[PDB]
């Protein structure tokens, strides 16, 4: 008898299905406890307490997480993100520098607070100029909804509830081609993957075969009617949303996970890693993070 705390985010992707359907734990055998958290830096600290097992992580709190030596490797990446993640703000701010002044909220360490200071120091914007609050998603929403903020870096729902009313001025496929691409990763505790290494496969295993037919063919994909309401249920957004959504990061083949899982990720750490540390939102980082990245799983 295995029980297992998954750690999940909301972002609008074709491995939840499988989550919708208890795919992970029909093949594993094991008992699932899925539980939502609102941000990758809780779930960071969960995992570091022992009290989440496996984890989705953006790739911000990821390097936070390795550089502070919490015992977790990246075993399968979830997507390449691209404007799934965006700055939303109100409609009056125009252009970059109508950001100086304002309040703008994002998640501490997230992908997106950290794609807000990579989009920041492109545009030649210091991050003193900007009012940068750190709030949960959930907050975000309730705050823009009152006027208290004057936009976000977000993702689902957040993204899409802020977009309604607001406008995007960058999204992280930009930030991505300025030269600071984000991530969304599995990782698993060493401890976890020590006892139970056949059900980190299949959990590798569920995700990787859900998301193959959306990559054969997306718009076969996302006409099954099935597919859409599974995400717009987990995800928290409506269905006419889901579509926009998933076409807004790529995903990776069996092939392409085990190269990328043998080289970029370490490197993705090694830089995002170090530009927090430039940012002064770490204190130490590594040359290399070998030790928080393994194909073994796929």
């Amino acid at each position: 008898m295995v029980n297992v705390t998954v750690a999940y985010q909301t972002s609008a992707e074709p491995a939840k299905v499988a989550q919708a359907d208890n795919t992970f734990a029909k093949e594993s055998g094991a008992t699932v406890d899925w539980r939502k958290f609102d941000s990758g830096a809780s779930i960071v600290r969960a995992l570091a307490s022992g009290d989440v097992q496996i984890g989705n992580l953006g790739s911000s709190p990821l390097a936070v997480a390795a550089s502070q030596q919490v015992p977790i490797e990246v075993f399968l990446l979830a997507s390449k993100l691209g404007n799934s993640e965006a700055l939303v703000v109100k409609k009056t701010i125009s252009k970059p520098e109508d950001l100086i002044g304002k309040r703008i909220a994002v998640p501490f360490i997230s992908t997106t607070h950290y794609s807000l200071l990579a989009a920041l120091k492109h545009w030649g914007i210091k991050p003193g100029q900007v009012e940068i609050v750190n709030l949960q998603p959930p907050a975000i929403i309730a705050a823009w909804q009152r006027g208290d903020i004057d936009g976000a870096y977000v993702w689902a729902p957040a993204v899409n509830a802020l977009e309604k009313d607001g406008k995007v001025l960058t999204d992280s496929e930009q930030v991505g081609q300025w030269g600071a691409p984000t991530l969304d990763v599995w990782v698993v505790r060493k401890d976890f993957a020590e006892k139970h290494p056949e059900v980190v496969k299949a959990f590798a295993k569920s995700a990787i075969d859900a998301q193959q037919p959306y990559i054969a063919n997306p718009d076969v994909w996302l006409k099954q009617p099935e597919n859409i309401s599974k995400l717009a249920r987990l995800s928290g957004v409506p269905e006419g949303d889901v579509p926009g959504l998933v076409k807004g990061n790529t995903y990776l083949t069996p092939q392409q996970q085990t190269a990328e899982l043998t080289g970029p990720v370490n490197k993705a750490i090694i830089d995002t890693a170090q530009f927090l540390k430039e940012q002064g939102k770490v204190p130490a980082v590594a040359n290399d993070y070998s030790q928080y990245v393994t194909s073994r799983f796929v």
